[PDB]
């Protein structure tokens, strides 16, 4: 059980940092993205 | 008679002296137990 644990049970204590990592990363994603959306109908707008 | 005393009476003198600290080990694991039981949930419940 103890050589079980050690091949399976997960040492979450660096995996929660890992997933809070994903996340946030997740979220910077989504915010360039939504920034980065705005660009082409500006350049547009101006250059009209 | 005398034999069979040297031979199957229990010089208890030393079996008292084991039950006592066998009930003190009973005693300790059932601590230890409940002790280490809160590992988990501690650790769960902090790190998250």
């Amino acid at each position: 059980t103890n050589a079980r644990s050690r091949i399976k049970d997960t040492d979450f204590a660096a995996e929660t940092a890992a997933l809070s990592k994903n996340q946030v990363l997740q979220q910077a994603g989504t915010a360039i993205l939504a920034q980065a959306n705005q660009l082409p109908q500006a350049v547009l707008s101006l250059l009209r």
